[PDB]
């Protein structure tokens, strides 16, 4: 069956005007009996031809891939304009047509801010220099490091995460030689946002059919030993005409009899979902057996067995630092405090914040981010009142990783 994916331009052609933003059409799964596929596409419903068709990529199945590429005013798409592409090919029946756009809602500004490296980071031969980038809408970005004049490629940026309020935040992590930011250096965070006079700022920095899913268990319930962490197999669009829906467990391929099954939930299509939910020993999951759920209904034609187990590998221990507000946040109301999480492995973790025996809730944490020695960092942003900050009250980071002791540590921060 060939499917359409449509992808929008890059965010920093569509930022910078010297570049080509375009727009993506893909055809995947075209089988070899039945190309020709035909591109047709329309902005704001008005054809337009100019659209270019690349020659039909292999497949690592034998099947075909066609893209077609749209390049976009600079104007047009940070103006809303809707990109369709209507998708012709013998073999589907009729047409798979898609739409794109940017998102809509009044731009925010981005806030940017610079932060160095913790004190405790610096023992080692290498240094984190931070850009905290927040309160943005959309969430269209592109971040970028420079000194004297360099690109400086060593960094990773956290795709952006809504906040509270609806804007968005990332931080941009860039690992440079310790000598270097002893030394003096100055480094730039390069922002390009919609929103930023000629959509670009700089900061410095410088030293002062039924188908499967199963899921894994919650992380924090993997680490707390007094939980209960568990596998989840559900089954989604079971016809209303065909269950009944048998599902069998099975532990590094014996079967297990112990999963509760849940009456089928209506989905918002009138047909049905079904859970079965497997609880698992802490030390079974950690120690890296595999949960194969094999489920079985008349709307399949055999069988559909999903496997999942916890990543393999060594695991690395996080190393947890506090960063308090930049100097340039407080002249807000309220102001951010930072857990720089890195180097765990694998990606499974928790990150909590409290004050004085009390939990803060008002914080958002970053997904895992690829590191490029393979292993993983976040950044946890908790948001505060500035009274408190500056009244000197003492904020904990808590992070639950495998590899910590006990598998927990806390780091405090509080006015220096
Ligand atoms: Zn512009
Ligand atoms: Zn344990």
């Amino acid at each position: 069956g060939p499917s359409v994916f449509l992808f929008p331009p890059k965010p920093k052609d569509t930022l910078m005007i010297s570049r080509t933003p375009e727009v993506t059409c893909v055809v995947v799964d075209v089988s070899q009996e039945d190309p020709e596929v035909q591109f047709n596409w329309y902005v704001d419903g008005v054809e337009v031809h100019n659209a270019k068709t690349k020659p039909r990529e292999e497949q690592f199945n034998s099947k075909y891939r066609v893209v077609s590429v749209l390049t976009v005013l600079h104007q047009d798409w940070l103006n809303g304009k809707e990109y369709k592409c209507k998708v012709s090919n013998k073999g589907l029946p009729s047409s798979i047509e898609k739409t794109i756009s940017k998102a809509k809602g009044q731009p925010r500004e981005p806030q940017v801010y610079t932060l160095p490296p913790s004190r405790e980071e610096m023992t080692k031969n290498q240094v984190s220099l931070s850009c905290a980038v927040k309160g943005f809408y959309p969430s269209d970005i592109a971040v970028e490091w420079e000194s004297n004049g360099q690109p400086e490629n060593n960094y990773k940026t956290t795709p952006p995460v809504l906040d509270s309020d609806g804007s968005f935040f990332l931080v941009s992590k860039l690992t440079v030689d310790k000598s270097r930011w002893q030394q003096g250096n100055v480094f730039s965070c390069s922002v390009m946002h919609e929103a930023l006079h000629n959509h670009y700022t700089q900061k410095s920095l410088s030293l002062s059919g039924p188908s499967v899913f199963l899921f894994p268990p919650k992380p924090k319930d993997t680490l707390m030993i007094s939980r209960t962490p568990e596998v989840t197999c559900v089954v989604v669009d079971v016809s209303q005409e065909d269950p009944e829906v048998q599902f069998n467990w099975y532990v590094d391929g014996v079967e297990v009899h112990n999963a509760k099954t849940k009456p089928r939930e209506e989905q918002f299509n009138s047909d049905y979902r079904v859970v079965s939910v497997l609880t698992v020993l802490h030390q079974d999951w950690l120690n890296g057996k595999e949960y194969k759920c094999k489920v079985s209904n008349k709307g399949l034609p055999s069988s559909i067995e999903k496997t999942i187990s916890k990543a393999k590998g060594q695991p690395r221990e996080p190393q947890v630092y506090t960063l308090p507000p930049s100097r340039e946040e407080m002249t807000k109301n309220q102001v951010s405090l930072w857990c720089l999480v890195k180097g765990f492995y694998p990606s499974d973790i928790a990150v909590e914040w409290e004050s004085n025996g009390q939990p803060e809730n008002n914080y958002k944490t970053t997904p895992p981010v690829l590191d490029s020695d393979g292993s993983f960092f976040l950044y946890s942003k908790l948001t505060v009142d500035k009274s408190r900050w500056q009244q000197g009250n003492v904020f904990s980071c808590s992070v639950m990783h495998e590899a910590l002791h006990n598998h927990y540590t806390q780091k405090s921060l509080s006015l220096s």
